[PDB]
């Protein structure tokens, strides 16, 4: 078929920050050893991809973004053992190399092969694999799934049940794993808990579902766009509060209604002020706050150490604490076992060519998740 | 009798900022409903008392300070079931009321009857018990043990072993418990780990001891006053490193030396600089940083969220996370079972009358603990 030689296909290239997508012809080069070329079926538009086109994330340009996705293996490099041609996979946006200090810790998931800390714009081997009009293109977060084909490494590709719906199970690459793992795994939510979840988009609604899942007493979701409330209610929310109806700031309104702080506070928006509301609204001698939202580049918060001395614990994490290559297999098997549902979150399915339109529904706020089909 | 009514004795009166403490004559009105009037026998000087004098801790003046002590029950106020007269007893700078949210909740020890957070200088009910020169005097942290006699509340005092050598055992009243529990109880130092302790005065050295009791493998004790290292070492430190011998900042100094970050970092000092230094030296994808030192009056840190999004967990604590009425007798029981030695922390024993000399000894770096015997 194509394996061995190069494939020429399309992609939605980002050339300039604050500039639209260019769906172009590109040349995706052969899988090297311990790497794999995938053929996409469906990709999801996540707000982390919208942080690079607006300058909040700094990454080398030109670049082809994307990371919540699903596809089928077209070829394997030498000694690739885990997957084989024909197989179904979900590309992981943080790998599980198997050998590093982080990886060895049962409790850590930010493997030392990730491109989040300081972006290289390559694949672990040192190079790139894309060329457009002769100009090579950079790889986003290792995955680069906004293209009709992709080469990712063997330790960052997770195989899934060959009976999975690729057009639904794709949010398990970031959207769900992240939010759900924040509640379930990271914050260690207790049956009885009172949680406050700031932000009602596809990664936060999975934290609402996760809080419910763990046995929360009250789940207070916070947002500015009120059409978000309904869906959240429907997934596990006890009450929904839009901070615009208040005279006192929302950390006060949320404190008074829970007896001076919620048990767990989550911030799934990603902005410097709400990261403080989410610290101030938990209970001062027993709260916990999990930062989930990736913030604006180079900008700092100011906090007085007395806010933590009494006991609030502040933390955060990437991929909901789930070990990419070992955990996503499982999480897909739980989708399949009919244990939870991704259908609530996917609100529109546009073909790949409308990638920018999806980005406009994300910006106006009509989408929980827009899924792109190849 | 001693008991019955108002006692007239000597006390350590702080009438103004940065003043020497006068030893004047005060009157100690008898314990009301559910109160205790203890006679002091041994008190320890702790830098938190000192934080008031220097203005780091605004607390209302005139005042009697001291919260680290032992003595014997004298007159007990009507309704007390907890302790009776003659019991060798230790006061507690954080109450364990039993009934409040924090008290009910299995992890928090910050009882609401505290003037720790927000001060008031009285005993719980709102009134004060000492008068000097027809002027009424405030209390410090509901204890005020720098005095021959004091009136505590019932939910704030602990019953200990009638064999306990007051003079040494008094240290569990702040210094030991805080540092110990900071490792053993809240950082949760897992076995075969690497810990860093910044600061080597009474409480800090108990934090060194606690990390060893938990079973960590490398203990790095960072402190500028070299002299302390001899004790530190002998007590449980692996390598205590002094900050001035370096060219490079102590965070990265420790980062390289530990494969990018120590596992548990504690700051048992109070310098804002050091609270930051300690966060940055713990491992980005699973580091832990407990604040233990009391920051001076409203000097706020500036930090960027990315230090937490990868996995660091920042948090704080009072009383080793030990619930007061409970943990301190248990801990003293282990001390009576020869579990630790408080001899190694006590470096001077002054006659009470010398209160002023002991503060100087603190300020010099000659002392670890100084016991002012009554
Ligand atoms: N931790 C991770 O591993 C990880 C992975 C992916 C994404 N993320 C982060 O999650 C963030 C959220 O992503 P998303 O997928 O949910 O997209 P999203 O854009 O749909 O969600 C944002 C929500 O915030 C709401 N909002 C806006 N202003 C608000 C305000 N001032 N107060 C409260 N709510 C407000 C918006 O209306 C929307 O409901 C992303 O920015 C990204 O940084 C984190
Ligand atoms: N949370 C609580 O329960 C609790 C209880 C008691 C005390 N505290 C606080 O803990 C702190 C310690 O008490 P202590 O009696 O042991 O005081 P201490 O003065 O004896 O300890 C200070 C140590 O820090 C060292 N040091 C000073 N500046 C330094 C710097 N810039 N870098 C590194 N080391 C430096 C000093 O050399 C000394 O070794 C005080 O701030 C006190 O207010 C908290
Ligand atoms: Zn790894
Ligand atoms: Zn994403
Ligand atoms: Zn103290
Ligand atoms: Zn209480």
């Amino acid at each position: 078929s194509t394996a061995g030689k190069v494939i020429k296909c399309k992609a939605a290239v980002l050339w300039e920050v604050k500039k639209p997508f260019s769906i172009e012809d590109v040349e995706v080069a052969p899988p090297k050893a311990y790497e794999v070329r995938i053929k996409m079926v469906a990709v999801g538009i996540c707000r982390t991809d919208d942080h690079v086109v607006s300058g909040n994330l700094v990454t080398p340009l030109p670049v082809i973004l994307g990371h919540e996705a699903a596809g089928i293996v077209e070829s394997v490099g030498e000694g690739v053992t885990t997957v084989k041609p024909g197989d179904k996979v979900i590309p992981l946006f943080t790998p599980q190399c198997g050998k590093c200090r982080v990886c060895k810790n049962p409790e850590s998931n930010y493997c030392l092969k990730n491109d989040l800390g300081n972006p290289r714009g390559t694949l672990q081997d040192g190079t790139r694999r894309f060329t457009c009009r002769g100009k090579p293109i950079h790889h986003f977060l290792g995955t680069s799934t906004f293209s009709q084909y992709t080469v990712v490494d063997e330790n960052a590709v997770a195989k899934i049940d060959a009976a999975s719906p690729l057009e639904k199970v794709c949010l398990i690459g970031c959207g769900f794993s992240t939010g759900y793992g924040s509640a379930v795994n990271v914050a260690k939510v207790t049956p009885g808990s009172t949680c406050a979840v700031f932000g009602l988009g596809g990664v936060g609604l999975s934290a609402v579902m996760g809080c419910k899942a763990a046995g929360a007493a009250r789940i207070i979701a916070v947002d500015i766009n009120k059409d978000k409330f309904a869906k959240a209610k429907e997934l596990g929310a006890t009450e929904c509060i839009n901070p615009q109806d208040y005279k006192k700031p929302i950390q006060e309104v949320l404190k008074e209604m829970t007896d001076g702080g919620v048990d767990f506070s989550f911030e799934v928006i990603g902005r410097l002020d709400t990261m403080m509301a989410s610290l101030l609204c938990c209970h001062e001698a027993c709260g916990t706050s999990v930062i989930v939202g990736v913030p604006p580049a180079s900008q700092n918060l100011s906090i007085n150490p007395m806010l933590l001395l009494t006991g609030r614990t502040w933390k955060g994490a990437v991929y909901g604490g789930f070990k990419s290559k070992e955990g996503i297999p499982k999480l897909v098997a739980d989708f399949m076992a009919k244990k939870f549902s991704l259908d609530a979150l996917i609100t529109h399915v546009l073909p790949f060519e409308k990638i920018n339109e999806g980005f406009d529904l994300l910006h106006s706020g009509k989408s929980i998740r827009t899924v792109l089909t190849f």
